[PDB]
């Protein structure tokens, strides 16, 4: 069995390896990549994502998001309040005020130490969650709005065809600005490019010991549990390194910086956080070998998980014993 310790690999594909997405994934889960339920790819150097970052400042966050927090420094939750509008420009310079900029530090892990000391006494504001890509048109290599849809894949392996549609989005990021415990939608793929800035760090359960980190939420979050049987899919509960290690899980972590891509495969759980102002680009995505998890995904049916409209036929297609359940949580 390839990396039975569950490591996260790191990938230096070349520039004629970087033609053809699904056959390099393939190849990445052929070297076990998956088990970490993360890997990092490096582009080769003759490519870029667009020529400059030089005319960005125009985009709108429409509806920016304060991370509050509640709990202990360690294992804490997180709501979202929405804020007023703001450009791209306006959010850098709120990003490097002395209120949110990124404190002095010595290297990743110095940082790493403050913000598990510290972020919960903070409210950072998240650009998140916007729809849109900054890949050139012109770039034919691993551009993520040009990506095979999760619609044409199903289609594709089960022969049924379904609407909807498969889009990127945009996410600007200042320090402490938050990831919480979660999988993909339907325990899909994702794929995130970090387009600028500073740098976001990552944390990963492998997929095969994913069900030991829900057991550990349920124990440290004991009333979302009684409310909903998969709270994770709600997307606000942190727990920390330390606190991981404490409890046996397994996990890994990594920090990716400007210029690299990271995959997270179905079912592997990650958080994070933003080192500084920031923005990346991420998407979902399908392979074959998706489809056996999506079958298995768990679902939040309480109400607070609402979703895309696309997911509406993955359930639907995948799932028609829990159809029904669902769509009434999305009502
Ligand atoms: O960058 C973020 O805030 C969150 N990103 C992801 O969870 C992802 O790319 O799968
Ligand atoms: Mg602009
Ligand atoms: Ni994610
Ligand atoms: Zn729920």
């Amino acid at each position: 069995a390839q990396n039975p310790n569950c490591n996260i690999m790191i990938f230096h594909p070349t520039k004629e390896e970087f033609n053809d997405f699904d056959k390099y994934i393939a190849y990445m889960e052929s070297q076990g990549a998956h088990r970490a339920g993360l890997a990092k790819i490096i582009p080769p150097k003759e490519w870029k994502a667009r020529e400059t970052y030089d005319n960005i400042s125009e985009i709108l966050i429409a509806t920016p998001l304060q991370q509050v927090a509640s709990g202990r420094a360690g294992v804490f939750t997180q709501y979202h309040k929405k804020k007023k509008a703001m450009t791209v420009g306006e959010y850098r310079h709120l990003a490097n005020s002395k209120k949110y900029q990124t404190p002095p530090h010595q290297n990743f892990e110095d940082l790493e130490r403050k913000y598990w000391k510290n972020r919960i006494y903070n409210s950072p504001i998240y650009g998140a969650d916007i729809s849109g890509s900054l890949f050139d048109e012109n770039t034919k290599q691993w551009n993520l709005g040009h990506l095979g849809t999760i619609q044409d894949l199903l289609e594709k392996e089960c022969g049924v065809v379904i609407e909807g549609v498969n889009t990127p989005y945009l996410y600007f990021g200042m320090w402490k600005t938050t990831f919480a415990w979660h999988t993909e939608d339907m325990d899909l793929y994702s794929i995130n490019y970090l387009h600028l800035g500073e740098p976001k760090t990552w944390y990963v359960v492998p997929p095969e010991h994913g069900q030991r980190l829900e057991r550990l939420a349920r124990e440290l979050f004991p009333g979302s549990s009684r409310g909903c049987g998969a709270f994770l899919r709600h997307k606000v509960a942190l727990i920390s390194p330390t606190v991981l290690k404490e409890n046996g899980i397994p996990f890994n972590r990594i920090t990716q910086e400007a210029g690299e891509f990271m995959v997270t495969f179905p079912y592997g759980y990650h958080a994070g956080f933003n080192h500084g102002f920031n923005c990346a680009e991420a998407i979902n995505f399908a392979t074959p070998r998706w489809i056996d998890y999506g079958k298995m995904a768990s679902q939040c049916s309480c109400g607070e998980a609402r979703v895309t409209f696309s997911m509406d036929a993955f359930v639907r297609i995948l799932q028609p014993e829990r159809y029904d359940l669902w769509k009434r949580g999305q009502d």
